[PDB]
């Protein structure tokens, strides 16, 4: 293999055009946040917009169009941006942006290289993706579910360094990264249950998950092989790693438990995966009806897996789960939760005994099972996850459009559809329950039925999930899910998740793509929620108490808090109250 | 090729075998060091010995027999060591010491675990040599440059974790760790001149140094590369770089200048080379006489190369090259350097515009070519690095008795030669020229013949080499150079450097091989250096001024520097004045 190709998708025209993509983001992203403050100049190069500047580092000058949308969000047309430096054009450059923000950016310079790398990252999977041999908007609206998966583009939509996949060198890259879309095996290892734990839901165990998993050649082979090397299969669970995990972090930094036969190679196994976008949690392509395995993976993207959370997860998904099915709401919703059934920690005494606190050293070896939501859909159904709705093409197409058209539903119609099967469970799970996720693109997958949308599967539960009241009543392996939070903060999983993480980046496909005026957007919304507080009328103590309605709202600027790693905005809905 | 095999190394008797050694030498160093503070007991397990003990991390206690020698040498026989945790037998575990010493160590809990898996690769690197085929110490003493070169074991002497590679996966341990003595390419990459710089010998250019190392086939099929793709040679140089920094660090972090091809892969190299102790310095094995490659490596071990030095790298080294040549006494002793004749930066402007100060970041992509000493020596001459001298190989047998065997001289004799090829050389470069370098067991080659040392070899000269007085009349390009430096710190090139860094392990070898005692050594030395200065009385000024036989010296305690990242010790030739 040519040393060379590893980065054939860096090329001159394809870097300059996701440069120019990055910027925009950039510029829109932290304007938004209040790191920058756009100076008014006037009229837009495009009519409707306005001009604003942003004069930077002594000398940089960058002039674009904007739309002030609600929350405030900075729609920016990417071709509007003209940089000059001291008069003179200059090509947008993501990088050089971030170095001309540096000081509006705070970051101690010994961080600041880090997040440059990252930025750079960043680009270098851009540019591999808008390179790449792959499904305009058309085809992909119609796609697979793996399909859609794998050619998404955009990653997180606020973050704006999102997809650094710090780690892989370029061979890894083309190896693991979900955008390459490359088979993988995992690795299995034998662990020493004097490090190894293991927990499932209360109707299944070790040996069924097992059985189902790799077979009984399989699991007999692996047995054999440990016995046939000196070893006692009694004392061990079989695990499986992410390949990348093996060769960078566990033969390495865990060489004592290697060396002392606590974590054995077994080798790649038989069937083959494809990296999710998550990048860790694997979706089996082999045989039908698997389960999702997800992996501990210690590269850098935004921010592993842990064990003592891995004690406690699948009981966090039973009680969830059972929940969900025992409400007759919930059900007739179709909102369902994918459990994560079983997970696996292997415990690094070494590094427990020098840290006592919350550190990613502890999160290197771990696994869990999910629930493959394929099993659960009807023939004439698929699936796809919730960031195809941001999904825009290469070639500057919008996948939502296309899915809307496929549909044969005026946009209205197939909006209130989506709101009330992604949005309204999620209410009615915090008015009824207390109970929230994180209810972003990627943990939500939409079940779609001719283009429709029917109804939404919550992903990423053990982690991401709260009961806050701390009154609940737990089993004992669950206790972690209850929360004692500040009444401002409530609500936040809607107004910081849904509506200024999610929606606001909707609304700007929708407007556009000219499928909907923005005001109508959120004037369906309130509505979609009004509609579900007429059906519910006994819980108006809590409507009132957490007003979904309110004036303003809290706004979490998540780049900074990337940065660090803002005022009330006005609620989109306080209007429709 | 079978996952586990890359970890075939990591066995249970040979990890217990290496985890002994290295807590031998994290006692004996800390101890050295104040860090540690061992409490007498009473005599030892081995007569001649007292026994001492550590009482640690509440529990664990380490009983060891010692010897204190000069300069606060703790000599442990690492058999005598014996660990309990409360009363109770427990295995000698090196990474798990360190975690008993963390409170003693001053780490921030965040450095804590970095430094824990510098230990573990040491630990494993060290696992590998033991484990490896190699040549005892009688067939190694007698062995060729190369075979000795790859065949070292032990790394720097002082420092505990001192063989870290981290950056290494697996797979690259075994492509490019020096012990893996693995033949290695150069990757090839055409620089822009709007990023890259050369500099060289004035006597020479740069097509003439790539006539000689690539010859004109290899630089015409790159020129015609690089046109056939459109660009003009004449815009670049060719520049080589470790393969692993192009995979890990050029072709990602550097991804704008490959996209804008400022960067271009031309590939692997025809010849092949062996990794040195160094890593990133590079031997041709291919072809006779060739220069050796030094390589910018963004590996973690201890502490890149930078441009701005590669821009008066050459003028340094043939400032030092002419005062050596025109010295008569070094020109009779035949000390000589190995000059850096050429050098290449590219300059990263991101990274520069970025971070005003010093940083690694600015130092991930140079070159240089550096003399071989095989060219520079006779037939029945040998060369070996300096560190082989302190050699010990797998079955406990030391390198340095054998060599003394092989020349036919009596240990006296033998030292005294070796002395005046090694120490003379640097206190006369110290006492004529305030001239120093860093003169430990891997920057020093010793000329043998037929088992006795002639005259010694000094590599690694322009970032390690001073002149101690800001008076001296320097070329331009050469001006750094110069150093103004309190007076307490002029002779630390011998007190610490020397005395302290590397003469304190070789005493240790004379003891437990017999082949010397150790007052008959300092002795010795003194003796060398009395000898000296009489035939060089004029400089009597400078001998008082800087009294290389005063009571005391500055103690710098490495390690303590490396965990950051004392009082005096006695001089051992004071009794000699
Ligand atoms: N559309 C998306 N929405 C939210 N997070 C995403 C999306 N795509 C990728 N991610 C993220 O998935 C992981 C967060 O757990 C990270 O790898 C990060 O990239
Ligand atoms: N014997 C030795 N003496 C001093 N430094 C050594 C020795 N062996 C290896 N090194 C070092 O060489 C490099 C220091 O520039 C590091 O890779 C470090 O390992």
């Amino acid at each position: 293999p040519h040393p060379a190709e590893i980065v054939a998708h860096l090329q001159p025209e394809i870097w300059n055009k996701v440069n120019r993509l990055l910027v925009r983001k950039a510029i829109s992203e932290y304007a938004h946040e209040w790191l920058l403050e756009p100076q008014r100049l006037g009229p837009g190069e495009t009519p409707g917009f306005e001009r604003f500047r942003l004069t930077l580092a002594d000398g940089a000058q960058y002039d674009f169009d904007a739309q002030v949308m609600a929350m405030r969000h900075w729609r920016i047309p990417p071709e509007s941006i003209v940089k000059t430096v001291a008069g003179v054009p200059a090509p947008l450059d993501a990088l050089q942006f971030v170095i001309e923000i540096r000081d509006k950016l705070g970051l101690p310079v010994d961080r600041l290289p880090i997040y440059m790398d990252e930025i750079t990252s960043t680009l270098h999977g851009s540019a591999y993706k808008h390179g790449r041999t792959t499904l305009g908007a058309a085809a992909l609206a119609r796609a697979d579910y793996q399909t859609i998966e794998t050619s998404m583009i955009e990653g997180h939509p606020s973050f704006v360094a999102n997809n650094g996949r710090l780690g892989f060198d370029a061979e890894d890259y083309h190896g693991y990264a979900p955008e390459a879309a490359t088979p993988v095996r995992l690795m299995w290892l034998a662990v020493h249950k004097d490090n190894a734990h293991f927990s499932c839901l209360s109707d299944m165990d070790y040996d069924s998950l097992m059985s189902e998993e790799l077979g009984e050649s399989a699991v007999t082979d692996f047995a054999a092989r440990l016995r046939e090397q000196g070893l006692h299969p009694a004392d061990y669970y079989f695990m499986p790693a992410h390949p990348w995990q093996w060769f960078n972090k566990l033969s390495l930094a865990f060489a004592p438990y290697v060396a002392q036969r606590k974590i054995v190679c077994l080798g790649y196994g038989e069937e083959q995966y494809l990296a999710q976008q998550s990048i860790r949690t694997f979706f089996n392509i082999s045989r039908p009806g698997k389960r999702y395995v997800k992996t501990s993976l210690s590269i850098l993207n935004m921010g592993g897996l842990s064990p003592y959370y891995m004690a406690g997860t699948p009981a966090i998904n039973e009680y969830i789960h059972d929940l969900i099915s025992a409400d007759p709401w919930l059900r007739a919703n179709g909102f369902r939760i994918l459990r994560e059934v079983a997970s696996m920690g292997f415990r690094n005494y070494y590094y427990e005994a020098a840290i006592d606190t919350d550190t990613p050293y502890k999160k290197m070896f771990s696994a869990l099972w999910r629930e493959n939501p394929l099993t659960l859909i009807a023939p004439g159904q698929n699936l796809m996850t919730m960031a195809a709705l941001l999904h825009v093409d290469p070639q500057g197409r919008a996948l939502l459009p296309e899915l809307i058209q496929a549909s044969g539903l005026d946009a209205g119609t197939w909006l209130e559809r989506y709101v009330d099967a992604y949005l309204t469970p999620l209410i009615h799970c915090f008015y009824a329950h207390d109970l929230v996720f994180m209810p972003h693109g990627e943990n939500v997958i939409l079940v779609i039925q001719d283009g429709v949308p029917v109804r939404a599967f919550m992903k990423d539960i053990a982690e991401e999930s709260s009961i806050l009241n701390p009154q609940v009543r737990l089993p004992q392996a669950a206790q972690r899910l209850a929360a004692d939070v500040p009444e401002a903060y409530k609500l936040l999983t809607i107004f910081v998740d849904v509506f200024e993480g999610y929606f606001r980046h909707l609304t700007q496909i929708l407007v556009e793509t000219e499928l909907m005026p923005e005001h109508d957007f959120w004037r369906l919304v309130a509505g979609r929620i009004a509609a579900y507080q007429q059906a519910h009328p006994q819980r108006l103590d809590k409507y009132r108490r957490y007003d979904l309605f309110a004036p303003d709202m809290i706004h979490s600027c998540l780049n900074r808090l990337q940065l660090a790693n803002a005022p009330n905005l006005p609620n989109p809905i306080a209007c429709f109250r």
